[PDB]
């Protein structure tokens, strides 16, 4: 086995295709970096990152490589970082053995075993918070019998981004654990930043071109509904695997997953890679460009053209003129109405549909002499919930209604409703009644 | 090419199958509304559509199909609005082209390109405000050959909707932006409100019928585990694209994504379709029937049936007695046993089992004279972080760790537990001591 | 037709493979239980189980087999309990026919029509919480040609929790509905708790073993994107379906769902069962381990080992020294550039790159008669919306601008940014008269 070095590229930009009918000792050589960038116009952030960029630089080898894999840190990072490649078949896919502290470097070896697009990340603890901070990419595993030649490739890697200011706040924003655990993203990213691969910076093709496109999702958190606005994908590697789907409009990437899309460009103008769960793109950031140059075919696609729509949005919420009034029930004819509605919706799931409840089990609102005798312990079934023996028409029920949270008007509604109905008592309770015995 | 008018049919009905083994010019006319509706009861919004309806009208071609479409916007709406279908080849899926302000029309062409089953929605910003108040529907591109012919076609889509209010809440309720960039619905639905497509209008098979629904996911955000109670799939079109899954109990629905699921009815009875992030179904609405009618089947299922069970049961805060007390340590044997379990749940990723690091990166805690000669600086490492140089057994650090957010207690008994381990000095520290290094 | 005894085993442990050639009558006999258990450590929680375990016993059967489903629910039990499974073709998947109060029993018939991986789970009112208190397993339905004999078969479910304190509070945790509703957990564990299964409760195998693991996701809300931590699935049942899958490294669970994967394990050590949204896995306990024993292969990996990497870390917020300033424009060419900046980012998707708008429906900022005669119009359009009758030189308008929530500085400098582009009136608007507009 001959030596190679491999050629490692910054996104959106892949090695090219092996050349080789057979296996090689691949030398990887990787930095680790933490340094300020841009995450939003006006906006910085830390970065931490294999090679400089979010995501990493891109590896590709073939299948049956035996690979050297040397991780360095730059003497200016304040943390150890490590490196996990779910190519790797062994313990932490790496994270053990390249355990590696500012000014330091780690080796590790193993052989490529299974062919794929695979997502690698940082393994230091905390671990969400490296990865959260950029430290991801992509290494593709060729098949043996190599991929498809096609006239583009692209390497996008979708991220979400937590940080202490809202979206878009000018300054040097920090990342927010408390947002990161809640899986609460302030920005949705490809690139690692919003407009990262937008305008000059958009992917290209010419119309009749093949496009490929290995896209990965380095979470943390994240599943992308990944799309593009104006493309179908005549195939899909499903989750990456072997399995090949055809024609799929929007693909689920999991967290730490990846896919292989494929299509052919065949009329020009500008195509919108998008997260469909459609906020993260037009609010958040998840938005790129694939634009395609070339001759118009009016037989596909003709229609008035400008670029004034699709634009990016921003996070500020907007809000019409509100139409909210609140309704209380100024009768009992009416209580008795908005108490069916709370009836319906809130009580019938055990009760039933005519009060009878499920014999054993839910006791009967219909008839129901423990109700008649005092409605208010019905007002307090609800408040605070009701649990023990009681008993209801002569039969002993133990069992457990939990607490409901209901409000005063609610509450007085729904025990006039049922008050009025199935031979009950008849009367009522008012929201008065209610609050008194909170 | 013989031109052809869309016959376009209102959720949950379906066009019939194309009748035609060649391509025509098909001209499809679709207006905009934006009308006050139900979306539970006693609970209205102002939702946006396509022709009338959540979702829209249902479109069915065959791929090859030159198609016309018209977009025309009443002059009723307040809003423009436009379309891009996910069928499309070319700019914006029609966005660009379509852009309609109240009152006025306009015209596109494509060729449907690829068969499946495609999302169309609203793209005039705000994008995801036009998407959560409705506008989303489902175009069917049949293959060249045609689908097999079945019983019985329906067509849904869920949506999540975010109101200023919560679930429930009587009124006029308008849309919340804030909810909706959060991913925080208050309902979910199949088919534009709570109850759409149960009870009286459920849809319905025979016993013995082969059923075949084209479930969408129009979201904004949500991602379906789409699912029918009391069903297995016979066959899912994966994420609508060409690959066929057999026996799926479960499928994810890709927010702006679909699926065509197939399966033959053999039992009588109501089945019920779900998204099986469950409190979406029988919390937030995301609950439709398909009710099946014809002669009991002892072979394949039989057992008492009441339709007592799988009722809505609404929003509302269900609690059981609350069993909460909290645990303060009383003594040092204590204060180290619970500090060990503050020990080993946040600290020992770092430093280790038994507080030996890992050297030089996390510093050891074992035989610590850097704590032991003042136990405070552990303290403090805690509440305020600690980087730069330090020195720990004449050994150089340089490492950051990150401020934790423990309370006083916590963080009391793990500097307890420390100092009585590992041979270092013992004593103690007191949650009022921690309290008033803050 | 023969009867037999299902044979249920308690997670990790799967019951032997079927050993028939032919259908049986299989008679099964499940409990439902109420009881205490642990959590995580010093955490207690009550779980609610089938068969006292959480995900329940595992039930092995053939496709044809006719099955006799007795579920009797233990008298301390306080509420009553019911079941669901996936397995079933018929209404409620036994729900309707298996409703059990405390000390009661119920008996349903069915033939397991369809092979598979199926989830099974309680279906009683309030569903959402039975099933978030762990009722939740799963059942297999072997194919009639069964299938491939396996070294190590494993039975693993995935679920959330929700507990009224934050993760790790000591003490009886009541279960917080508010929480489950808003899909926001505590825990995501494997098997019921945080370290169910690792450490000397690992699964295990040997090296040059084939491994499969039947993993169901019980949510109740949650999606898992399933990852090995130093392995790569040789195959995937795709969502538990026929469709397999080969060299996947993550896949998507969904709530509700299962999947079969297998590998075969060549290299010795601990490989890491995670959920991929990864604070999952490292903070809230979705972390299993596979430990496998035999001889080091260094043609597939070789690099230095410890197991001080990949440990939990909980889930207590950890920050970092914060670096973030509040910058505000100190005067007029400043707040045009920084309201450059806010126009690009909040406006510009309407009133477009150069304050054209669409003609009819966005009017045009660029020579804006309506803005230069009154720059304070613009500032009211922004914190209250604008809508109805306008006019913008001489043309009329009759849109909707919504009210978006800027605050005082970015308002006055994305006005002032306005007035002093495309031939606008120039001067400038301060955060002090844009607070008084207020
Ligand atoms: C706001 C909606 C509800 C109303 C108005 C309501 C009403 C009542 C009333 C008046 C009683 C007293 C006994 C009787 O008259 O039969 C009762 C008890 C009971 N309810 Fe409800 N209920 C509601 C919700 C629910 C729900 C959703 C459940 C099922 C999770 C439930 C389960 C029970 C049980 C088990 C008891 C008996 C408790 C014991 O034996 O101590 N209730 N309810
Ligand atoms: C509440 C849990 C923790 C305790 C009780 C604890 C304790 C301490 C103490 C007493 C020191 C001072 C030096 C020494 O005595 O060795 C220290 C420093 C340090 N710890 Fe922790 N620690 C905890 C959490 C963590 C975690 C989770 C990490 C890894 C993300 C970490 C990383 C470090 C580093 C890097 C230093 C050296 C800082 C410098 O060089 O300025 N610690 N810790
Ligand atoms: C903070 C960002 C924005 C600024 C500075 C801004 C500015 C203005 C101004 C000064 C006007 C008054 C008429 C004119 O001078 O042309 C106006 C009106 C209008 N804007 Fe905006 N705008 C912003 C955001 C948006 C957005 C995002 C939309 C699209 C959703 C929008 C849509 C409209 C419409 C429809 C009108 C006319 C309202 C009517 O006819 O009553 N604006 N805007
Ligand atoms: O001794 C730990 C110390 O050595 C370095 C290299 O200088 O890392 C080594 O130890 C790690 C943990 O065992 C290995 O994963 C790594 O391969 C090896 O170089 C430093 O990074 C670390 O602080
Ligand atoms: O001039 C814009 C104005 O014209 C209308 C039709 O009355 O829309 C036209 O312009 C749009 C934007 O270029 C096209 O997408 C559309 O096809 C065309 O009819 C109005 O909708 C719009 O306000
Ligand atoms: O009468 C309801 C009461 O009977 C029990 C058995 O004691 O359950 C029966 O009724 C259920 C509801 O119809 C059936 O699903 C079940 O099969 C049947 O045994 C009790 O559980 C219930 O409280
Ligand atoms: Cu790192
Ligand atoms: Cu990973
Ligand atoms: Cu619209
Ligand atoms: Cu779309
Ligand atoms: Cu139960
Ligand atoms: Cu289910």
């Amino acid at each position: 086995l001959k030596t190679e070095q491999a050629i490692l590229t910054p996104p959106p930009m892949v090695p090219p295709a092996i050349n080789r009918d057979h296996s090689a000792k691949v030398v990887i050589n990787l930095e680790t970096r933490e340094q300020v960038g841009r995450i939003a116009d006006g906006v910085e952030y830390v970065f931490w990152s294999f090679g400089e960029t979010v995501p990493g630089s891109f590896i590709r080898v073939r299948e049956g490589d035996e690979i050297e894999f040397n991780l360095s840190n730059h003497p200016s990072s304040k943390m150890p970082h490590n490196i996990d490649l779910h190519a790797v078949t062994g313990p932490g896919g790496g994270a053990e053995s390249s355990f590696t502290a500012p000014g330091h470097t780690s080796t590790f070896n193993f052989k490529a075993l299974n062919p794929g697009l695979y997502i690698y990340h940082c393994a230091t603890a905390p671990v969400g918070m490296h990865i959260a901070n950029g430290m991801y990419g992509l290494i593709l595993v060729e098949p043996k019998e190599g991929l498809a030649p096609v006239d583009r490739e692209y390497y996008l890697v979708q991220g979400d981004f937590y940080t202490k200011g809202e979206f878009g706040e000018a300054g040097l924003q920090p990342f927010d654990m408390a947002k990161a655990i809640d899986e609460d993203a302030d920005y949705v990213v490809f690139n690692g930043s919003v407009g990262s691969t937008t305008d000059e910076n958009s992917l290209t093709a010419k119309v009749g071109e093949t496009v490929r496109l290995y896209i990965g999702n380095g979470g943390p958190n994240l599943v992308s509904s990944f799309h593009v606005i104006g493309e179908i994908f005549d195939t899909v590697y499903v989750e990456g695997g072997s399995l090949k789907n055809h024609n799929v409009q929007t693909t689920l990437i999991p967290a730490g997953g990846a896919a292989i899309v494929e299509f052919k460009v065949e009329v020009p103008g500008t195509f919108i890679l998008v997260d469909h769960s459609i906020f993260r793109a037009f609010n958040k950031g998840a938005l790129a460009m694939l634009k395609v140059e070339g001759p118009d075919d009016h037989s596909i696609f003709t229609g008035k053209t400008a670029e004034n729509v699709y634009l990016p949005e921003g996070s500020a919420i907007q809000s019409l003129d509100n139409t909210f009034t609140k309704i209380t029930a100024n009768n009992k004819d009416e209580q008795i109405r908005f108490g069916q509605r709370v009836y319906e919706a809130n009580c019938m799931a055990c009760h039933q549909a005519n009060g009878e409840g499920i014999p054993g089990a839910f006791p009967p609102l219909a008839k129901s002499d423990y109700l008649n005798n005092n409605p208010l312990l019905g007002v307090n079934a609800i408040i605070k919930g009701l649990s023990g023996p009681i008993k209801v028409n002569n039969v002993n029920y133990n069992g457990v209604m939990p607490a409901m949270n209901l409000n005063d008007e609610d509450i007085a509604n729904v025990i006039t409703f049922v008050l009025n109905n199935w031979d009950n008592a008849g009367g009522k309770v008012s929201a008065e009644q209610v609050a008194k015995q909170r």
